C-alpha cells in the first residue's frame, strides 16, 4: 500500500467526499487536482522531476506539450504560475515555423498568465512571434484557431532585443484564423516589435477582442521599420480600455496604436500617449478575401491621445482584380493632442488624414460616409504642421460636426503634391476654431483648399478670436474647380481682416455655388437730394445676389444704403438717402451674398 | 489505516501544511479541496459512483443538486467543467415549474460555466427557460434571487429545435427579483427562443447586468411570434459590450436585441447583426409595480448595428390604474444602417420610432427629453421606407443635434394612420441630411408632416447636396395645426426646387410661426426714373416680414429692390432704382422671412 | 508511514501525475495544492488548528501574514473564502499605523475578495483605511505598491458606524504611491467614511482603475466633514462602469462620486444616485508632485447621474511656490438631472461649476481647452438654483457644442459675490435651452452675466419655446467689460419679450463686440410721396450698422423700410415708399444687428 501512495498514482488511491456530503461524488484526490492544470504538470525532466524555471531553462518545450495535452481532451485553462519568470529560448517547429512561431495555440486551450514570460537572449536581432495560432507556414492553407482566451495579470517581456534587420517581422500574438479569441489584463512590454496582437487573417476570424492590456515601450530601434500595436483583421472585434505607452523617439515616427482593417470593428475607452499615430480605419483590397472588399462600421470612440503624427487615418485602395471600400465609420468623443514637438519634426500633425495608399496613389480610394463629431484637438502654437483634417487623397464624403479643433489649420493639402478630387465634404458651423495659433499664420490660409476639384461641399467657418496674421480664412487656387457647394464666412472677429473667401479663379460665381463671406467695398452716390443710389466703384461684384451693410454711418446728412443688389457691369448698387444733396464717397464693410 | 484512506473520508486524514510554512494552518487535503466544487461533486449515481455526461444522459438533478448544496452553506462558485458537454432533458420542480423552468438558481451561488450546456430533444417543440431565480410559480409571491452571477467562457445551446406553438416562452435565464446579478463572458447560441436573458421582475430586482456575452442565431422558425434577446427589467441595471448576430429571415421581421423598460438602464458598445430591432425604450404601465411609473434615465450608446426595422423604439402607455412616463433618456455615438433588402420588406426602417402601445393606441403616450445626438443612420437608396424618426404617436418632446442620417425620410409619418399631437419637436440646424436618395424622392416630401398638430417645435432643414426630385423639403397637410413653432429652409441646394416648404392650410401666417424659405416671384415696377417701387403680382405674401433677394440682377438699366417688405393687400413691395425710366417685369428668387 | 501521512507532511507523501499522462510530472498532492492559498491558510493559533471567523474572532492578524508570507515568495493570489464573514477588531502595526491602518497590502499580492469582509464595533467613532499600501506613515517616505489587485464578488462593509469626530479620515483602499493597481467586482458598503477607495499620492502612481464596483450608503452622519468616494491623484488611472449610490440626507450636501486630479484620468459608464457633486476635475496644486503641475486629458463620458449639487466642478490652484493648470477636458455623452429637491435646499444645482479654490479664491485659477458637448441636464421648475454653468472663478476658456439643458438659468453668477474674469467662453447655437422653466423666470436673467469682464467670448442663444416671465435672454451689468465678443439672440420666441438682450454699460458699441438682438423701435416718415425716409424717434441706435423688419405691415398707402442703417445722432433711418403722401408713425419689431 505504502508503494502504491507513494507513487505517481498514488492520489488516485485516496479517497474524498466533497463536504463529508453523503449525497456527493465519492472520488479520489487525483480526480479533484485534475480538474486544474498548471505548467508545472508539464515542466519536467524525462524522468518526470520538475524543472525550476529560470534564465537558463528554455520552457517551450514543456508549455507546448502543456498546450498539446489539453488539447486533446477537448480544451481547458493551463496556468502559468505567480511568482515565476518563465523563459522561451528556442523556435517551435512544424505549422508555426514559417511564422517564426515560439508557441503554437490551439483551439479551446486558455492560457491563464500570471507569472512572466520572458524571451531568452537566443532572440536577440531575430524576427519571432510569440504566440502563434496559424497550423500552417502558409496562412492560406492554415486551419482555425476558436475559443482561445489568454488572460491574467501577468506579463510578456520581449527583452529589449533591437530588430537585426529592417525586414523582419516580430509579434506577441498571432491569433491566426482566429474566432472567439481574446487577451485580458496582460502587459506587453519592454521590446523592438512590428506588433504586441494581431486578430484574424485576410478577413477570416470573427469575434476577437483585446481589452485592459497595456503595452509599454514596444519600439526602440531604428532598425525597426514599423510598429501597429494591434492589428484588427478580422470583422466583429475590437481593441476596449487599453493603455499604450512609448518613451522612444522612434515610436514618435513610426507607431501606431491600432489598425482597423475589416468591418465590424471598433477601437474605444483606450489611453496612448508617445505613439506617431491613433489608428488606422483602412480597407486593403489585398486584404479582402475573407469577409468582402468593405470595410463598414468603424468605430473609433472616447479614446484620450498624445501623438506626434496622425489621430485616425482613412484609407482604402486596390489589386490588380479587387478595389477596397471603406464607409460608414464614426469617430466621436476623443480627446487627442500633438505632444510637444519642433515643427515638422514628425509625420504632418492631423486628427483626420485622408492617407494615399503604400505606393502614394491618391485616386485609388472609396472613402465616404463619414462622421466625425463631439472630439477635441489642440497642437501647441509653434506646430506649424498641425491640422484638423489633411486631405490628400481622393475623398467621397466625410462629415464634422460639432468638434473643437484648436490648431494651425482646419483643412490643410500641401500645394504641388496630390491634387485630391473631393465631394461630400462637410464642415458644419458647429465646429469651433481654436486661438492657439493665433498670430502665427502669417502667409498661411486656415483652410487651405489644394485640391482639384470640390463638389457637394459645406464649408461654414465660424471664427471664436481674431487671428489678423493669417492671409485668409479659406482660399481655392485657380486649378480647383469648385461647384454645387456653400462657403460661408461668418462676420464675427473678421472686421479687419483684408481677405476673408479668396477664390483665385473667380470659382464662386459659379451657377450653384452658394457662398457669403465679408469684404470692403468703396462707393460713390449721385449727386440728388433725397433717396438716391450708391453704386461701387469696382466692377467684380457680378456673382453678388444681395450684399448688407457691416458698418456704422458716422454722417448726419446722409446714410448710405443698408442693402445691394447688383448690375450687368459687376457694380453694387443700392439706394441711400441724401438729407441735403451732394455726391458722397465711402468705403463701407459689407456681408457679400450669393444666393444664401 | 488503508480502510479509512481507500474509503471517502481518506483525503480527511492526510495532513496539509501550506508551502511547508511552519506558521501555516495544519490542515487536511479535503479541507483544501473543498475550497472548491464542481458538477463532478454531484454528478454520480446513488451508490456516489461519477456518471459521464452525454446525449443520453440528463444532468439536470445532478446541477441541481449541487446548487441546493452550496446555497445551504451560504455560497460560492460552481464550475461546470471544460472539455465536456453536459445536457439538460427534464424540467424542473417546485416553483420554478410555472416558468417552464429547468435548474432553479439560488443566492450566492455563481455558476462558472467552462463547458457547454446542451437541452435535449425532450425540449422539441416545447418551452422552457432554462435558469429561472423565481422561487414560485406566481412572481408576485417569489421571494429574491441576491448575488447570482455566470460567468466564463462557455456556451448554453438550445438544440436548434423550433417552437411548437406561438404562445409558448423560452428564456435561457431569467433572474427573476433580481438584485446584484449577472451574466459575463457565455455565448448563447442555435435556438428559437423568446429571449435569452431577462432581468428583474416588473420594475423589482437592482444592479443586474450583461456583458461580454454572445447571442447568435436564436430565432429560426414562422412559429416564434417575438424576440427579444435581453428584457431589462429592474432599474440600475444594463447591457455592455455584447455582440448580437441573427441570419435567419424571421428575425429581420421579430427580433431585437434589448428591451429598457425600468428607470436608471442602459445599452452601450455592443454590435448587432441580422436583427429587426436594437432597442426598445419603454415605460410600460403594467411594468410598474416595483420602481414606479417613469423611466427614466435611459441611454443608448455607442452601439454598431445593421438591422432591418428600428433602431431605437419609444413608447409608454396606460393601465386602468397606471399611467406609464418615459423622460430623460439619450441616445448617442451609435452609427446604425439597414441592412440591404427590398423596400417595405420588413418593418418600416426607422432610426427613432415613436410607437403606438400594443393595442396600436397613439394616444396614450407620454414621452419627453429626450437627446438623440452624435449618431450616425444609413439606408441604401432603394429603401423607400426609411427614416430618422417615425413620429407615430403622441409626442411631448425629442431634440435631434449633431447627427447625421442618410435616408429617405428625415421625419416621417403616413398619411391616413395615426394623427399624432406633437409638441417640442427639435431639429436643429446642424443636422446633416445625406445625399444617397437624391434623386429617389419623386411625390415624396423630405419632413413629412402628416401630424394633427404641431407647438413649440423647431425644424431648421439644412440640405447638403441637391435632390430635384423631392416634392418639398418639408409639407403641412391642412389638418395639421401648426403654432409656436420655428421652420426654416436654408437656400444652399434649392435654387431649382419649385417648392421649398409647403403649408396646405397656410399655417404659416399663424402669430407666433417664425419661419423662413425660398420661393420665385414675379414683379413690376412702376414707370418712374429713379427711386422706384417693384410690387409683386401674386397677392399670396401678406404673412411676410421681410424678404430678400438669392438672384442676380442681369440688367443695366435697372435693378430690383434688395430687400422687401409686405403691403395689407398680400404684395411685396420694395424699393429699386431706374437708371432709365421704364414699367420693369423680373422673376426674382427670394428668401421669405416671417418674423425671423 | 502513517505518522508521515497524518502528519503536516503527508500530502507530500503522496504521488500525483496529471491524468495519469506518462509525459506530466511526477508530483506530490501538497505541490498542487500549493498552487493556490486561502485565508484559511494562515487563520491558525498557535498550534496551527483552523479558528472559524465571527463577530468575536479579529481576522486581521491572520490576513496580514497571509499577505506577508505570499508577498515573500514574489506574489500571487489570496482568496476571501465565500460563504463566510471575515472580522476586522484591531489597528495593523508599523508603517500603516500612521494611516489609521488596518490591512497592509503588497506588491505583486493580489486579493480575490469572495466573501465579507466587515468592522468590528472596536472601530465605532474611530478613524481607520482598510487596506493600506504605503509603507511608511510619512507618504513622502513611503515606498511604491504594484502590481496589486483587489477583486472578486464579495463585500466590505463598514459597519454603520458614525465618525467620532469631522476630522477624522476613512479609507476602504488607499492604493499609495501605486503603479499598475485595481479594484474590480467589489462592493463596498454600509458606512460613513470619507472615502471609499484612493488612487496615487500627489501624482505618483500609474495604471490604476476602479471597475464594475458598487458603492452603496457610505455616508450617515451629520459629523462627516466631505465625502468622495473614488479619489484618483495618479495618472493615466480612472473609475468605469461603477455604480454609487446614497441614501443619507447628508449625502446630498456633502458626498461627491469623483475626484479627477492628475493628467491622463476618466470617469466613464457609470451611474450615480443620491450625491451632492458628480466629479470634481481639478489640479490642486499642493498635490502635483509625482506628475507636474498640469491636470490635461480629463476625461468625463457616458455617466448617468441624479444629484443635488454640481455635476462637473472644474478648478485650479496654487501654493506658494507651485501653480496648478487645468487644461484639455472632455465631458460628454452625460444624462444628469437634479433631484427632486426645494430650492436652495442643496449646494446650487449646476451641470458645470467653475469653483473657487479652498479659501474662496477666485483669481487663482488656470482653466482653459474644455469641451462640454452632447450632455443633456434637467433640473425640476421650482429649482431656481439651477444653471447650465455656474462660472464663478476665473475662466480662460470653456466650449459648449450640441448639449441639452433644460434647468432655470444658462450661464449663471451671483451678483455681489465673486466677479470672474472670463475668457473664451463659447455658447454654440446648437446648445438647446429646454422650456421646464418657462414662466418661473420673473426677474431673471437667463445668461446672467456677472462677470467682470468677458473677451473672446461667444453667446448664441437660440429658445425653442416662449418664457415671457424672464426679466431678459441676456443681460451684461455696467460693472462688466465686453470686448472682442459674439452676442446673438435669435428671435424665435421672442416677438412678445420686452427685453431680449441688455446691456446696462452700453457695452454692445464696442469697436469690436458683433451682437444682434430683436427690439421694438418707433419710427416717423417724412410726408413725400413715393420713396420716403422713415426714421426712429429714439436716439440710442448709433452702434447699430444695420436692422430689418420682423413685423407685417398692416397698411395698403405706405410701407416702411425693410432696412435701415444709422445716422450720426444715433437714429435709425431707411427708405420705405409712400403710394399716397403723408407723414406716417409706425411701431415696428426689428432685428437690430452690429456688425453681423
Ligand atoms: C419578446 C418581447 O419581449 N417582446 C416585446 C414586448 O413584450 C411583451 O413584450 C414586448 C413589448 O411589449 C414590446 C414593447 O413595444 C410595444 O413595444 C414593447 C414590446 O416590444 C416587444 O419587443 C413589448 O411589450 O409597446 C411600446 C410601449 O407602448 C410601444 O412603444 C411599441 O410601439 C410597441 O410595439 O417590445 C417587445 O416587442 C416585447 N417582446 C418581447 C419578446 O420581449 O410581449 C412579450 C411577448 O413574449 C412578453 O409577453 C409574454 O410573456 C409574459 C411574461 O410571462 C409570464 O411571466 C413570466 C415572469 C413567467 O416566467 C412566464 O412563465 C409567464 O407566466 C406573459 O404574461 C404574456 O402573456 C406573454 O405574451 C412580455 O412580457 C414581459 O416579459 C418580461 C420578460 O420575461 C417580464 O419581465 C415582464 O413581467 C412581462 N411583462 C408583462 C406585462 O407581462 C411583454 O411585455
Ligand atoms: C473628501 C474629498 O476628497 N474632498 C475633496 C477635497 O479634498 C481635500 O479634498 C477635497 C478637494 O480639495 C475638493 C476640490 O475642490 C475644491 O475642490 C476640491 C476638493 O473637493 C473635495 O471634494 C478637494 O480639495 O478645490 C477646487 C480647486 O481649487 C475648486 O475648484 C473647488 O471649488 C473646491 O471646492 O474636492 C473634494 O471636496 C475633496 N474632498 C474629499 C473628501 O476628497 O480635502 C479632503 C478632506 O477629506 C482631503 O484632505 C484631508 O486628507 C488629507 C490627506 O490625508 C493625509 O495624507 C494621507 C495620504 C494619509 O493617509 C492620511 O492619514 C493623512 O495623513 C489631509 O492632509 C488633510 O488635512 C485632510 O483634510 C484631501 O486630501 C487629499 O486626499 C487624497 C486622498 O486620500 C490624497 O491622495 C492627497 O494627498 C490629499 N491632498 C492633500 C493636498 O493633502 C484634500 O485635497
Ligand atoms: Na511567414
Ligand atoms: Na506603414
Ligand atoms: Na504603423
Ligand atoms: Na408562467
Ligand atoms: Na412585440
Ligand atoms: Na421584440
Ligand atoms: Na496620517
Ligand atoms: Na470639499
Ligand atoms: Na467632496
Amino acid at each position: 500500500f505504502r508503494a502504491i501512495i507513494e507513487s505517481p498514482e498514488g492520489a488516485g488511491h485516496v479517497g474524498y467526499q466533497y463536504r463529508r456530503n453523503t449525497g456527493s461524488t465519492m472520488r479520489m484526490v487525483s480526480d479533484v487536482l485534475d480538474e486544474r492544470v498548471s505548467l508545472w504538470d508539464f515542466h519536467c525532466d524525462p524522468s518526470g522531476n520538475v524543472i525550476q524555471p529560470g534564465p537558463n531553462v528554455d520552457s517551450r518545450q514543456y508549455l507546448q506539450a502543456a498546450i498539446d495535452y489539453v488539447s486533446s481532451n477537448g480544451g481547458g485553462t493551463i496556468t502559468i504560475p505567480a511568482g515565476y519568470t518563465w523563459y522561451l529560448g528556442s523556435y517551435g517547429v512544424g505549422g508555426i515555423a514559417g511564422h517564426s512561431g515560439i508557441i503554437q495555440l490551439r483551439s479551446n486551450v486558455n492560457l491563464n498568465i500570471e507569472g512572466r514570460i520572458h524571451l531568452s537572449p537566443f532572440f536577440d536581432l531575430k524576427p519571432f512571434q510569440v504566440f502563434v495560432g496559424f497550423d500552417n507556414g502558409d496562412p492560406a492553407s492554415s486551419g482555425n484557431l476558436e475559443n482561445c482566451h489568454i488572460y491574467g495579470h501577468g506579463v510578456v517581456d520581449f527583452g529589449g532585443y533591437e530588430f537585426g534587420a529592417s525586414s523582419q517581422l516580430r509579434n506577441g500574438v498571432a491569433f491566426g484564423r482566429s474566432y472567439n479569441c481574446s487577451v485580458t489584463g496582460i502587459t506587453f512590454q519592454n521590446g523592438d516589435v512590428t506588433w504586441a496582437i494581431t486578430l484574424g487573417w485576410n478577413g477570416y476570424g470573427s469575434n476577437c477582442y483585446v481589452r485592459k492590456c497595456r503595452f509599454i515601450n514596444l519600439v526602440n530601434s531604428s532598425v525597426n521599420a514599423d510598429h501597429s500595436t494591434v492589428y484588427v483583421n478580422c470583422p466583429y472585434s475590437g481593441v476596449e480600455s487599453c493603455y499604450f505607452s512609448m518613451s522612444s523617439s522612434f515610436a514618435r515616427n513610426i507607431a501606431c496604436s491600432v489598425q482597423l482593417h475589416q468591418h465590424d470593428t471598433f477601437y474605444r475607452g483606450s489611453t496612448v500617449n508617445g505613439y506617431c499615430r491613433g489608428a488606422y480605419v483602412v480597407m486593403h483590397a489585398a486584404e479582402a478575401a475573407g469577409a468582402g472588399s468593405y470595410a463598414y462600421n468603424m468605430q473609433v470612440e472616447n479614446n484620450i491621445a498624445v501623438i506626434y503624427g496622425q489621430f485616425v487615418i482613412l484609407g482604402s485602395d486596390v489589386t490588380a482584380t479587387v478595389s477596397g471600400h471603406l464607409n460608414d465609420v464614426i469617430v466621436s468623443g476623443n480627446i487627442v493632442s500633438i505632444g510637444e514637438r519642433a515643427a515638422f519634426s514628425a509625420p504632418f500633425g492631423a486628427f483626420i488624414d485622408i492617407g494615399p495608399d503604400n505606393s502614394g496613389a491618391s485616386n485609388v480610394q472609396d472613402i465616404q460616409r463619414v462622421l466625425v463629431t463631439g472630439n477635441s484637438f489642440y497642437a501647441p502654437a509653434n506646430i506649424t504642421d498641425s491640422a484638423a483634417i489633411t486631405l490628400r487623397a481622393n475623398l467621397n464624403g466625410c462629415t464634422f460636426i460639432a468638434n473643437n479643433f484648436d490648431c494651425r489649420y482646419m483643412v490643410y493639402n500641401a500645394p504641388g503634391t496630390t491634387s485630391p478630387v473631393v465631394q461630400n465634404l462637410v464642415w458644419d458651423k458647429s465646429n469651433v476654431i481654436g486661438g492657439t495659433h493665433a498670430n502665427q499664420r502669417a502667409g498661411q490660409n486656415l483652410f487651405d483648399m489644394q485640391f482639384a476639384s470640390v463638389v457637394n461641399s459645406t464649408i461654414e467657418v465660424q471664427l471664436s478670436c481674431e487671428d489678423l496674421s493669417m492671409f485668409s480664412c479659406i482660399l481655392f487656387p485657380a486649378s480647383c474647380q469648385l461647384s454645387y457647394s456653400k462657403i460661408t464666412v461668418d462676420s464675427a472677429w473678421t472686421k479687419s481682416m483684408s481677405n476673408t473667401a479668396v477664390f483665385e479663379g473667380n470659382q464662386q460665381a459659379g451657377a450653384n455655388v452658394y457662398v457669403s463671406y465679408p469684404a470692403t467695398v468703396n462707393l460713390t452716390s449721385y449727386n440728388t437730394q433725397g433717396a438716391v443710389p450708391f453704386f461701387s466703384t469696382d466692377t467684380n461684384y457680378a456673382w453678388v445676389t444681395s450684399a448688407y451693410s457691416l458698418s456704422i454711418n458716422e454722417n448726419l446728412d446722409f446714410s448710405p444704403p443698408a442693402t445691394y443688389t447688383n448690375k450687368a457691369n459687376g457694380q453694387l448698387v443700392g439706394v441711400g438717402y441724401n438729407e441735403i444733396g451732394g455726391v458722397r464717397s465711402v468705403s463701407v464693410r459689407l456681408m457679400l451674398q450669393r444666393q444664401v
